[PDB]
Formats: C-alpha cells, structure tokens, sequence
C-alpha cells in the first residue's frame, strides 16, 4: 500500500482507519481520489447535520413529481449547459432524470430557497459519484454550509467577511497582482462568487472540479480560496498585463483546458497563513 495503488491503498488501508489526518495520507489525497472512492470520502466529508433521511428524499421528490412555473424553466436551462460535452446531464442521457430529481426534490425541501443558477452543476458532479438519495444528502448539506450560504445569500454581509479573509491572504501570497487588481478596480465580487458557491463545478471541468472537491473534502472551506489564489497565481503574468475588462473576461470564463498538474503547482505554493494566523483564526476575526 501507499506503493502507486490508490483504490487499494484507499480501501484497505485508509477508510478502514477514516477516523483522514495522517501525513502519507494527506499526500495521497492532493493528488486526487479515485473514483470508485470518493463517494464515500466525499458523503462523510460533507456530513449530515441537517439529518436528512432516504425518506423525505423521496416525499420531497413525489411532491416535486406532482409539481411538474419559470423555477422548471430555469432547472432544465441550466442542466442544457451542465457538461455538455459529456452529453450525460442533457435530455435522453444516464443522468438526466437523477439530475432533475435531485434539484426538484430540493425545491420541495428548501422552497424558500428554490433553485439557483449554477447548482445544476453542484448536483451534477456528486450524481456521478453517490447514489441518487445520498447525492441529495450531501448536496442539501453542502448548500447549507456556512460557506456556500454566504455566497448564495441575497444578505452579502456573511460574504463580505469572506471576501476581507480571502484578501488578507491575496495580499500576503500576491502583494504584486494584489495592488494591480486593486488599481484597477477588480473586486473579489467580479469572478470569486461563482467560483466559491459551485466549489468550481460551474468554472472549471469536471476532472480537475472533481480534484479540487477532493482536497475541500480534507481541508474545508479555506482550500476553495487557495485554489482561487492558486488560478490567480497562475495566470498572473498575463493577468498583469491587462486591463479591467481583459481581466474580468478572462476570470469569468476561465480556459476550458485549464491544466490541473500545473494549477495543483499553483496551489501548492499558495500559504494560508499570515502574520502566524491560520485562515479560520483571521475569517472569525473578521467576523467578530
């Protein structure tokens, strides 16, 4: 084990031993989780503390069924665009009616929340890796955690705090792009929103999203803003050279071959910490 064979290593020796935080562990899991695995990795990283059964799944479900006035129409919009290139998602593909089911069910769960644009694609990569009512577990908990809440929100205050945490550490890894994104007028509103909410899924393909949800899985809500540190680092030669539209454009819809070794790299070399203060330590101060 730990000898080149990750489904054996993960399944053997790791998730026997799930309660995660040791060292060659930790290395094993940077560089991704195996398919066959990660539904399970990712189900008990997300958690249940809503405590949400099989059971409302499928009432919620029955009720979204009865149902099917512009919430469908923007349900079946969005899953048209969802990883399109797989044809998967779409109408007439494997996962079209699980896709569908998942955010329905939802609707009748949070209806006060309803669907919102881009969660297609949250549903759409755990679909693929959990059974339909576990997905529906893990998406509703994933949704509710403080992080996603903030960016979903109408209320911006939570995502504020957020953005103010998010630039303590920009500054600190990027104090060059930091100043160049300020002299020009490019907010963290512009292109992180989409980013953190979707935890990727709407900006990135599906592997490397699926890779980043791995290392979110191990180290929480602070990865998501080092991995948008991280694409930032890497383009940060060219960034540099443009203006505030060029740059807005660029981040929005980012390369659709954007190379994950090189942007793990990137990543990699982004610290979490300033002035000896920790992500969690610096975002409940500016919370406080």
């Amino acid at each position: 084990y730990f000898q080149g064979n990750a489904v054996l290593t993960w399944n053997n020796e790791i998730l026997p031993n799930w309660e995660w935080c040791s060292r060659k562990v930790r290395d094993l899991w940077w560089q991704g989780i195996p398919p066959s695995v990660r539904g399970k990795v990712w189900s008990l990283a997300i958690g249940n503390e809503l405590n949400i059964t099989h059971e409302l799944f499928d009432i919620c479900l029955a009720r979204a069924k009865e149902r099917w006035e512009a919430s469908l129409e923007l349900i079946k919009l969005d899953i048209s665009r969802t990883f399109p290139n797989l044809c998967i998602f779409q109408q007439g593909g494997p996962y079209h009616d699980m896709l569908h089911s998942i955010l329905g069910a939802y609707t009748c769960y949070r209806p006060d929340v309803g669907y919102v644009q881009g969660m297609s694609f949250i549903a759409a990569v755990l679909i693929l890796n959990l059974d339909t009512a576990d997905a529906f577990i893990a998406f509703s908990n994933l949704l509710n955690k403080p992080c996603q809440m903030a960016f979903f929100r109408v209320d911006h205050g939570l995502m504020l705090t957020y953005f103010a945490a998010f630039e303590v550490f920009f500054e600190e890894n990027l104090p060059k792009l930091f100043a160049h994104f300020k002299k020009n007028n490019l907010t963290p509103d512009i292109y992180l929103i989409d980013w953190i909410f979707t935890l990727y899924s709407k900006s990135l393909p599906l592997d490397l999203a699926c890779r980043i949800w791995d290392v979110f899985c191990r180290d929480g809500e602070e990865f998501l803003f080092r991995t948008a540190l991280g694409i930032l680092k890497l383009f940060e030669d060219i960034l540099t050279k443009m203006d505030f539209i060029h740059m807005a454009q660029f981040l929005t819809r980012l390369p659709e071959d954007l190379p994950a070794e090189e942007l793990f790299a990137s990543i990699a070399t982004i610290q979490m910490q300033s002035r000896n203060k920790k992500w969690a330590q610096v975002l409940t101060a500016l919370q406080k």
